[PDB]
């Protein structure tokens, strides 16, 4: 995260690392067993974190749980980053408590104009490299589509939306990917691509969860 602010410990519960060997992509806990995050952060061998703070130390109100399968949206373009979603599912239930929580997920898509709460671990320069140990939050406005196809021409699909200043400056970035965009209390978004991080005119781009309700409780209802 470009230009955001420290969060404070503990008041993202829902916010996760995925973690092999080193912390690479953030997620969202939807309920108990179930973290979505982004596809183009896919691997093997993920580890999920979830109550973290300082990624770097461990705090005392962590849980590491191992992931037993991950899924990757059946369209997922990853050349485009059309579908750019994917649910991980623990290999054990999460104790949810007030530092570890899950996010709801949407029963209408967001407008424009509101301002959501983006959260993660990624740089925190727009040019050079700079990754915090503690979580980091951006409050962004959803941007209007017109503005967002103007921005990317050629390269939105009705499965992305654009979050962010189009003067620069406030922006996620690499690291963050995966990451929740939460506007009035729903996951909305998925931290997905961008070009560079909180250049002028070039917005954040993220996975429009509103569009994929249906698929996420089908699995969920089957794995
Ligand atoms: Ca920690």
């Amino acid at each position: 995260i470009v230009g955001g602010y420290t969060c404070g410990a503990n008041t993202v519960p829902y916010q996760v690392s995925l973690n092999s060997g080193y912390h690479f992509c953030g997620g969202s806990l939807i309920n108990s067993q179930w973290v979505v995050s982004a596809a183009h952060c896919y691997k093997s061998g993920i580890q999920v974190r979830l109550g973290e703070d300082n990624i770097n130390v461990v705090e005392g109100n962590e849980q590491f749980i191992s992931a037993s399968k991950s899924i990757v949206h059946p369209s997922y373009n990853s050349n485009t980053l059309n579908n750019d979603i994917m649910l991980i599912k623990l290999k054990s239930a999460a104790s949810l408590n007030s530092r570890v929580a899950s996010i709801s997920l949407p029963t209408s898509c967001a407008s424009a104009g509101t301002q959501c709460l983006i959260s993660g671990w990624g740089n925190t320069k727009s040019s050079g490299t700079s990754y915090p140990d503690v979580l980091k939050c951006l409050k962004a406005p959803i941007l209007s589509d017109s503005s967002c196809k103007s921005a990317y021409p050629g390269q939105i699909t009705s499965n992305m939306f654009c979050a962010g200043y189009l003067e620069g400056g406030k922006d996620s970035c690499q690291g963050d990917s995966g990451g929740p965009v939460v506007c009035s209390g729903k996951l909305q978004g998925i931290v997905s691509w961008g070009s560079g991080c909180a250049q002028k005119n070039k917005p954040g781009v993220y996975t429009k969860v509103c569009n994929y309700v249906s698929w996420i409780k089908q699995t969920i209802a089957s794995n």
